[PDB]
């Protein structure tokens, strides 16, 4: 699929139902999707990725989180904030049962590059499709601006945080991607034709970008000694466009790979 | 004083679920106080300039036209009719039981001016509060950006259409108000800190604003003759920012005054 149809999937099982005075509203027919993310998850689950093989046991849920040094696959214990069915992970108890670090050179940069290329392609494809005065297919247009977008926002947030961990100061992500990190959810019509920022934020961002990210350890267990390793650094807070408040990432923007 | 534009979210009109978890309803909703004030004054016959003369035995609505403000009582077959719980109006049957035109000079401009001043005040306040580096209370910030906004978007749509009917060509509304007319609704976080448009749209709008509106008759009955009067012109379509598709106003952006 090309153009905007590369970023649309059929909304087979609606992940959103809206209710109003006894009526259940009709679910959107489609959802926004970043195909490179779907492909990555599939390859990791099936052990068919060309550069990275998850070695953790698949009898427990596996998550992944970006750190400054690469990509961490991890199995949270039931007490970890990332666990899917108590003090936050700290230097004495990480609440991580096991982990696997993949450094940039060993495949994490290849993964990030594939994700980033797709995300930037989406941003550019939105300009070509919605902002260039070009004739548009009516059905495709309405599929786009009514599409479910919650999963897509989470995919783009994951790509953003990888870009920041790898290269916040040297290859900063564009504001069109940063916005996913400081707004939990953006509706598809705003993604396609609007923004979670305005023009002043655009000029500001080139100047502010080195100051928008706070990092903190992604705690994991020491293998031969008690306590936690503290040297793996994840995104902890992202400064919002008002430059006063932050969006907090309790688990560094981690996402689930398999259950 | 963003709190001037907030009301308690007493009886939310919708509830939303994500993957079967109901989201917490917002504590507050955005509101345009000049709109609430206007409706109350029209209902209670305490408006300083305009008195509705239609019978209150039936529901009363109002709609902007190029020559002012039309109060009307729709019949059950009219698209604006609201029940306790079919062909569109045309030059033969308006489905309007009675109407009252108030010209700009006889009070409609005063009404529009009070609404417009409030809406422009909101737009300017959003800049002062969210884009000026001003210290803000964290709780108040989150109350604003999580607020429900559907009713507010409808209020802003009404002000916008009045601005267009009165002075599309001579005093065009700003894009910060036009956006409410080409989006079904905008969430509060996007209203406060983002937009339903992007930077290129600002320059497009400066050039296009005299060409974005299609008008059509608001059909009302001829009083001495069969059929409908066809010379009262309401907003029928507003061109979206992509410049291809339009938002349709089946009843010219009419709103209910009294039930």
């Amino acid at each position: 699929a090309g153009f905007m149809e590369a970023f649309l999937l059929e909304n087979r099982k609606p992940k959103i139902t809206t209710l109003a005075s006894g009526k259940t509203l009709k679910p959107a027919t489609h959802r926004l999707n970043l195909p490179a993310y779907t492909k990555l998850i599939h390859e990791l689950r099936t052990k068919t990725h060309a550069k990275v093989t998850i070695s953790l046991s698949t009898e427990s849920q596996i998550h992944m989180v970006w750190v400054k040094s690469g990509l961490v696959f991890f199995t949270p214990s039931a007490s970890h904030p990332a666990y899917v069915n108590t003090p936050l992970p700290n230097d004495e108890a990480s609440h991580v049962a096991s982990f696997q670090l993949v450094t940039w050179k060993d495949g994490a940069l290849s993964i990030l590059n594939d994700l980033s290329k797709c995300a930037i392609s989406f941003i550019n494809q939105c300009e070509d499709t919605f902002k260039s005065g070009t004739n548009l297919n009516k059905e495709m247009y309405n599929r786009c601006i009514t599409a479910e977008s919650r999963d897509f926002c989470n995919q783009m947030k994951f790509v953003l945080i990888g870009r920041l961990c790898y290269g916040q100061t040297t290859s900063p992500p564009p504001i069109q991607l940063y916005q996913y990190g400081v707004t939990p959810f953006i509706s598809a019509d705003i993604i396609c034709e609007g923004a979670a920022y305005r023009s002043i934020d655009v000029e500001n961002y080139a100047m502010n970008s080195n100051h928008l990210v706070s990092y903190a350890p992604f705690f994991v267990p020491n293998d031969t000694k008690p306590g936690s390793r503290i040297d793996l650094l994840m995104v902890n807070h992202l400064k919002k466009f008002n430059l006063i408040f932050d969006t907090w990432y309790k688990t560094g923007g981690s996402v689930m790979v398999s259950s």
